[PDB]
């Protein structure tokens, strides 16, 4: 997927979101729909739903 970093916390509540905290590294899978996008962490061991405007592209 395409590398880029979370800007903010983010608190799920629900299991279909991925938590983040501010600094995570992550990679994009796809677009889901309008503001949610599909990532997985670091290692790849766990993916979910996260806001399309909480995550920055590495340039």
């Amino acid at each position: 997927g395409q590398r880029a970093v979370a800007l903010y916390d983010f608190e799920p509540e629900n299991d279909n979101e991925l938590r983040l905290a501010e600094g995570d590294i992550v990679f994009i899978s796809y677009k889901h729909g309008q503001g949610w996008l599909v990532a997985e962490n670091e290692s790849g061991s766990k993916t979910g739903l996260v806001p399309e405007e909480f995550v920055s592209y590495i340039q």
